[PDB]
């Protein structure tokens, strides 16, 4: 029951985006939802979406995570229209696409520090500047993958990338836990969003999650999504520096 | 909202146990629940501790996990007397004082297996007997120390003890999960429950954690149950195999 | 790697195909003395045929059934009146009864699980508690395992959660004989088709995952186990104590 | 014994160094050396530790990391005076000391990338030009710390560099195992050397680990040389993708 308390959720592309999944969970409990986004697509494109919710009010904000400039600007102006938070969903990453299908040694410098930027820096930065709209506290959570954990085929930087976001986590968690803010990860089975599109070797994945997890079957956003609702929310305290598999018990099986 | 849902609690005490922890969150969320005990001491207790509850129906069954007998015998009674259920929280440890204060390299073999036998196989027993009152699926939780992935000072045997538990619920996750059975752990940090009692200085792991976990305190019975319902529910639908450790972030640091 | 002048207890060679025999042919290679411990008679013959291939001018065989307190305290006893002094112990005993291994997880027996904890993991801390009396001034003592008690593998079921068992038993001995100088350390041995692996399901189709999917493209050997063993047995890891080397082609770093 | 071996060690700055206890051992077991540096002064240094070694016409070469270039040409130079190598071994990483004086949330863009980019991404452009020098397959290692897998007090922005870094050497262990070429990490304890100078959390730990560790010592620089020969050799065949702790046990306590 999420009435009274306000998330920002970042990393919403389309219907499709596992912060979309996110959004749709914590609008059906009652959270005021705020949003962020990179460019002008997202843009029209999210107004849409929110006819899908049963927000009141429309808070976009764009935040590109590369410029610090307009996170602590973007942080700052949510503050001034919404107020204090409870919280923050991290669902933001990039690696170049040809960094990806061709071999994890050829990775550019470029396209490597480009994966730590987007995909693992943000959420230090972010975390940061979402700081002071908790004074009393308050839970960010990001979205990981195994592949950050073991080395999974043609995940490459984005393997190397993750695992510095999941380190990030517990560096975070240990270093704002006094301040009674909660750093966790939702290490997310694979699913198909707009990301997912054209990257080598994914659809394999799929089919083999389905043959081999425990559960037999992939996962989808608005399960991500729940456990989204549990580690933002009053369920998950005590809860801390933790990663949590939505993914079917892949990650418990060898 | 956990109405028109059953679950089985195995291991209150008294007040102070983990498992009423569970218990509250658990009835206070509109779930049904059935009790089991060990001892007649525990029963008395656990008529008492209902009043605080609302449960118009005491629902108890003496079960002592060292008895196959008793553990057929009891979620056979359990599902004529209530039917089916949505799963179970097993909170159920021992080992011998002796060989905890001892050195590890001292343990005797009987006190070893013991510890063996109701800290990790009543578990697997548990889930073969409750997966028969679980047709359409359901969730298994078990209460698990940091001890089990790491070597605890004078945790000694029961750290043994909680290795087998972690994989044992790895295992059970496998083979359950083509049935629609998840199954998890809780990794509790230290509390104050009867069975801490005895352990000296036990009092120091525990200033330990006020001053070095990431939230500066120690967690609470209730922050358990809370994290088991998050478990037991549809909103945990994705996770299963998982150890979630509700211990204000002690595992993340080091 | 220098073992000459070096001596070591190696429990579990039951014949040629024993992940123990890799470890002792190589052992032996580097000039250690070595002592042996068996279980069925079948071994104790198995194991007089095999020096032949080994340079040990003197044959030092134990029974030791590693289920009896008494055997496991005389055995050491006996070694220490013997041979004297030690280096440190090679531990490669397991048991799971068949029956639990062909049944899903759920359906394992009390008895069948007891008794892989007992034989699997309990006995690593007999044999330390007892090692230790013949290693004064310390050494190092070295369990195998597999990954299956590190993750749910298939049909290894019971074993898995024996070798968890293992895996923190070498923790709290490590942490427990440290002090002592004695450091205690396991090898997660890929899959080998030893004696034992013989009446397993789920063996054959792991070998072949390995092969296509481990970094190294290949399945291990016991002499890869050996080597990797002289390593942790020897003051090359001087450093190293409660500590699980994967030798598996780096099947356990990848997903 | 590694007679007819060339390795190629990088990051010696001094006699306190970690790869210069990699050096002392290697050459006691008669192995070819290959140095390379950043600033002249470890060049300076190098040439006179090079009088404790037993190597005939030393070779020393610049390659200051951040470079794609001084490390291609670097590689390129090192195949032609000596030809094919066996191993690398990678001693190499930084990171601003305001960044780690600071709270972990307040850490600059530019002190997390450079971080990145010179304790992590290095080992990725090594591997693929050391891989032109070893066709027939060769061994590849770095050193990581336990704050790598472990939020650790003040190793801040460190300790996701060196997660990073645990992640690469796992990745280009899958890419690179079929090229015959292994890749392993060295995670070491807390020793005095000259980048452990100005640091905070370092008394800390280091008296930690003599109060509880396992061997209630710390280690030295030669300890983790010998477990460098240990992985740079065929002894460790069928082992790659590691990380093994020379730190006296701590890893494994809590
Ligand atoms: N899909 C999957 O199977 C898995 C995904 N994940 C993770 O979950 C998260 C959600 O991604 P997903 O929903 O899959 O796909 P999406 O492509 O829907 O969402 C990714 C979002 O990141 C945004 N983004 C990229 N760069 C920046 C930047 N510099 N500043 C701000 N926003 C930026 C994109 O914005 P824009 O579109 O405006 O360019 C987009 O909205 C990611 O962190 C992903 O790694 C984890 C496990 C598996
Ligand atoms: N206390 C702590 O700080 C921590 C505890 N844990 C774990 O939490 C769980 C509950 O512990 P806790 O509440 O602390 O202590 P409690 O003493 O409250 O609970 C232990 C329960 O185990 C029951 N039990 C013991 N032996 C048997 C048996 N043979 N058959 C049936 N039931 C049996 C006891 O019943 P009876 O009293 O009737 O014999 C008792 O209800 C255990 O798994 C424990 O290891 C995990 C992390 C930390
Ligand atoms: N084979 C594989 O693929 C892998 C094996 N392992 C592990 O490696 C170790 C060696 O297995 P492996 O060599 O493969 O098979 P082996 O059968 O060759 O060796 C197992 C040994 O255990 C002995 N043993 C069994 N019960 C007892 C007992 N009560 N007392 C004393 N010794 C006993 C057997 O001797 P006796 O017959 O005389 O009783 C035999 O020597 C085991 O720990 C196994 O779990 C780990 C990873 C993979
Ligand atoms: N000291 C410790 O307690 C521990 C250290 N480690 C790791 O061991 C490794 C070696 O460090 P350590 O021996 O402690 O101390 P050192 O200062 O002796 O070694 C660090 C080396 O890295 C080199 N280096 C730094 N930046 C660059 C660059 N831009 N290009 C090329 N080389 C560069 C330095 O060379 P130059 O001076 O010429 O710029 C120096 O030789 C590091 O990865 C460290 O993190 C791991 C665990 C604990
Ligand atoms: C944002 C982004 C970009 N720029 C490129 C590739 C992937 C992604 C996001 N994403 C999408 C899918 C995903 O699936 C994990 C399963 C896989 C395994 C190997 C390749 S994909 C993980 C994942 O992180
Ligand atoms: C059921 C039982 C029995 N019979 C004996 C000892 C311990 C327990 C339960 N318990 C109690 C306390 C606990 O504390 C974790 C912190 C500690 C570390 C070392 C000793 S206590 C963990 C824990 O598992
Ligand atoms: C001593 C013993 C007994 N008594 C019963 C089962 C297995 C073993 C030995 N063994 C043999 C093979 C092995 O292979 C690991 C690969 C596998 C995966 C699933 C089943 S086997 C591991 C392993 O432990
Ligand atoms: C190369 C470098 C730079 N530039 C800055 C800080 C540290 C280091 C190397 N180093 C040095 C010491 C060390 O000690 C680990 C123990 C600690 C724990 C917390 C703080 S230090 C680990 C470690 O990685």
């Amino acid at each position: 029951n999420l009435e009274n308390k306000t998330y920002v959720i970042m990393g919403i592309a389309n219907k499709r985006s596992i912060a979309f999944g996110v959004a749709k969970v914590l609008d059906q409990l009652g959270a005021k939802l705020v949003f962020t986004y990179r460019k002008e697509r997202s843009r029209k494109e999210l107004e849409k979406l929110l006819e899908q919710l049963n927000q009141p009010e429309a808070h976009l904000y764009q935040i590109d995570v590369q410029s610090d400039e307009e996170v602590i600007n973007g942080f700052e102006q949510i503050g001034k229209d919404v107020g204090n938070i409870d919280g923050v969903y991290h669902s933001i990453a990039f690696a170049n696409m040809e960094d990806l299908r061709g071999r994890f040694s050829e990775t550019s410098r470029e396209g490597f520090l480009l994966a730590q930027d987007i995909s693992s820096y943000s959420l230090t930065i972010v975390a940061h500047e979402a700081k002071k709209l908790m004074p009393e506290g308050g839970s960010i959570v990001a979205t990981t993958y195994l592949g950050g954990e073991f080395a999974v085929q043609n995940y490459n930087v984005m393997g190397v990338a993750k695992a510095s976001l999941e380190a990030n986590v517990k560096y975070l968690a240990l270093d704002l836990g006094p301040d009674n803010i909660r750093v966790n990860a939702i290490s997310a089975g694979p699913i198909r969003t707009l990301s997912a599109k054209g990257v080598g070797g994914f659809n394999t994945i799929l089919k083999e999650i389905e043959e081999r997890a425990p559960l037999k079957r992939n996962v989808d956003q608005v399960e991500v999504g729940k456990t989204a609702a549990y580690l933002l929310s009053d369920l998950s305290s005590g809860v801390t520096g933790e990663n949590i598999h939505v993914d079917s018990g892949f990650h418990a099986i060898k």
